[PDB]
């Protein structure tokens, strides 16, 4: 009997995994997986195997994998709206479950996220009174924190539920949060950039991305395709990245999914992290201010470097090759906006930057990351408000971080609480 | 020539340390400080030496140290208001600098934090419109996020300053943030619990704690002493704790001090972390509802345990003995409120809980932590709104987390970005 329900699937899946991690540990918990050095400690855990995070794994050479699904595999395997890009809905199923969803599963997420998309009065109010000089990421983060009012997990906890059921309430709050996100984000968009206009209604019959673009006010049929791709690729990037790790850390203390997501956003807002989005365009924007020669392009790069600044959109803590998320984006531009001068500049930079970065001899990875390519795509379609880009990153990232969050709690992962040391104490060790 | 200035002191101190960490690393960066096991990965980094954090170090047996200054040492060494408890101002100097401040240094922090204490209009507005069912911690966190508008670091960064000067702007924003905190917190207090009343003005001539208590509306001369002690002891607890670690992680991405503090708060708000504050009182509050026997006291404890719940205020990730912060508090009660029935219940529990926890055989540390003792103190003085307690914890914690934050940036600590693994991948390793 019956029809589609992610929660039931999960109910079936949890005990097996539980069982599976127990024996593994019973046999191997004692096993040394690595060592910790002094440089690692001073170095931001660089190179330390610190967390279990199941939804995605980053290979330094190959790049991100969703099951063991690469981006190009996703692109072919995940259901599409009709009509060439993968629906972030399907990605979400994939991440949660480990399996490739059917079109019909996918429709279910769509409807589910449409049903759940509703904003409480206090939230709307706060967003409506925010100053226009308050950054969109700040606006977003405060809004999601303020939504915790509504937390199903925070409520069940307060009621004294057995730990065993945590995942259940986490799941509800995750689905709800993902559902609301586009409304919050679009409301910020509309307030800042389209004063006096309204986000309108969510239509149950559309996919999440399309409802988002409607609320954003974009009609271009290719913009919608761009959106689907964007929100899919920005999903997740393993556990060690600042935003995911923050959610993981905060979630471990049993703060609800809203609070943990919001802290994650404060992390995504940092220039070395998601804000790179924005930083890239601002830098391109300056570049152009000051059709240039490779030599003048190179002078420009050196001047940033010589000034004690980073070249945004290049480098990576883990990647050692060009990010497939970058390629992914380039391949979209080549199809759709090949003559765009911004695009051309970004293509040109790919020829120069890494070479300059190799010359300088500091960056361990001289190749571009996702952020070097995303804004150019947006700007083409009319979305030229750069300080907003990270908000989009923010919306996507919910998909991976919440998908894992549910597992953490299902698996009963404890408080994240490593040991710290001072220099004097290490000196003494 | 001249008078007092923390920033100048720091300017003198930074290069030396810089120098000191460089050679150390030049000789020992390669040195294995420890190993990583499978259980550690699944276990929340339990037992992993993961971070350098200089302001304080936690010993599993002895408990927290400020330089190498214990709580009892602090209590005797740090300047007081006139008149028995240590001023959190002095603690702050201690943490930043490594040295015990003079009364005169201490006065300087006081005046400085009084000068800087001003709330921007949009913040006041938002706080005034917040619903009363929005938790005080949520209210606090959204408020501090919304303050980033004003970030000196976020502004300098945007301007393209050289990395080398980061610490300078971090310091300003830290001093400013610490200054504003009590205004924000008191405003929440006043809105929720004293509708229609106003926080009033900060008086440059008082210490931070006293201005706070005034804004809170408390006149009891002993309440003020309690406050000073509270905000001092709650300061810092090394780097590995959820809140400090979150600030550290978020700060590493170069999100400004406001954003990083706010994320820290989302972490403090979790039940396994600071919210324990509140959880303890709520549990005591229930206990009493349902002058009891040790046997009925024990039945009560088992029922929580059997229900898949934690006994709040007991246990610790790192401590293996009774928290000196607990003793510290007990010693205050014994002096000031020895006949208080809530106090008596908390004294009685200390005789029972750990024994029940030893019986159960799960807790690795069966002894109480700071949170088991703090609320009882507050309730005595009239501050009985338990959902607010974590806000106080929040205010104090700024002291340690911001003191370190400045050093991280001074020392040029990089992005915190460990490697994660999935179970399948570990299975395969
Ligand atoms: C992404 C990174 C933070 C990784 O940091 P890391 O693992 O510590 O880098 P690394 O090991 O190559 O660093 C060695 C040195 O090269 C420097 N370096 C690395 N990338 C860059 C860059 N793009 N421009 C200039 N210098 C750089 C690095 O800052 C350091 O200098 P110093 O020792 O004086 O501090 C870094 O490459 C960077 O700052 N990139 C620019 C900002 C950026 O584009 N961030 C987005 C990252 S990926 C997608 C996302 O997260 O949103
Ligand atoms: C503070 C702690 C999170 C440390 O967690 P940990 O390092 O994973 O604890 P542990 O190593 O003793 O855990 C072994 C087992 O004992 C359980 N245990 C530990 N403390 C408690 C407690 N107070 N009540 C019942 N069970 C407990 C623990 O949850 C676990 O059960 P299982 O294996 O099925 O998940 C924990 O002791 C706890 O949950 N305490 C109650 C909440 C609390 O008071 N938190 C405040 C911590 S200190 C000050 C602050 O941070 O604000
Ligand atoms: O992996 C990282 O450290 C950052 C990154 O590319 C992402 O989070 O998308
Ligand atoms: O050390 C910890 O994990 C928690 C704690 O006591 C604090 O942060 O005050």
């Amino acid at each position: 009997a019956s029809s589609t329900n992610l929660k039931d699937v999960l109910a079936a899946l949890i005990p097996k995994e539980q069982a599976r991690i127990k024996t593994f540990r019973q046999q191997h918990g004692g096993t040394a997986l690595g060592q910790i050095t002094v440089d690692m400690s001073y170095g931001g855990m660089r190179g330390m195997k610190g967390l279990v995070y199941e939804t995605s794994v980053l290979d330094p050479d190959e790049g991100i994998r969703f099951r063991g699904f690469s981006i190009p595999e996703c692109q072919k395997l995940l259901p599409k709206g009709g009509g060439g890009e993968p629906l972030p809905e399907g990605l979400f199923w994939l991440l949660v479950t480990g399996q490739i969803p059917t079109g019909a599963q996918v429709s279910w997420l769509s409807k589910e996220w449409a049903k759940r998309a509703a904003l409480p009065s206090h939230v709307v109010t706060m967003l409506d009174n925010f100053p226009t000089n308050l950054h969109p990421m700040s606006q977003l983060s405060a809004a999601i924190t303020a939504l915790n009012s509504e937390s199903n997990f925070a409520r069940a906890y307060a009621e004294g539920i057995l730990r065993t059921k945590y995942w259940e309430m986490v799941y509800e709050s995750a689905m709800d949060l993902i559902a609301k996100l586009p409304c919050v984000a679009a409301k910020i968009y509309r307030n800042l950039y389209r004063a006096g206009s309204s986000i309108g209604a969510i239509d149950s019959k559309l996919d999440w991305s399309h409802n988002f673009t409607n609320m954003l006010g974009y009609t271009d049929a290719q913009f919608t395709e761009l959106m689907r791709l964007y929100l899919t690729i920005h999903s997740d990037h393993e556990g060690g990245n600042v935003s995911a790790h923050t959610s993981h850390l905060v979630g471990s203390a049993l703060s609800d999914p809203y609070l943990s997501f919001a802290a994650a956003m404060n992390g995504l807002a940092g220039p070395l992290h998601g804000l790179a989005n924005q930083e890239v365009l601002g830098w391109l924007a300056q570049l152009q201010k000051a059709a240039g020669a490779d030599a003048s392009l190179r002078d420009y790069i050196w001047n940033t470097l010589n000034s004690g600044r980073v070249v945004p959109g290049y480098g990576h803590a883990v990647l050692r090759k060009t990010d497939p998320r970058y390629t992914c984006q380039r391949e979209f531009a080549l199809k759709h906006l090949p003559g765009d001068p911004m695009f051309k500049l970004v293509a040109q930079l790919y020829k120069i930057v890494p070479n300059v970065l190799l010359e300088q001899g500091a960056a361990a990875n001289p190749w571009p990351n996702v952020d070097a390519h995303s804004g150019v795509l947006l700007q083409y379609y009319g979305m030229t408000e750069m300080n907003y880009y990270t908000v989009l990153f923010g919306v996507s990232r919910a998909l991976g971080v919440l998908a894992q969050l549910i597992w953490s709690r299902a698996l009963g992962f404890p408080l994240e609480r490593p040991k710290s040391m001072s220099t004097d104490g290490l000196i003494a060790l």
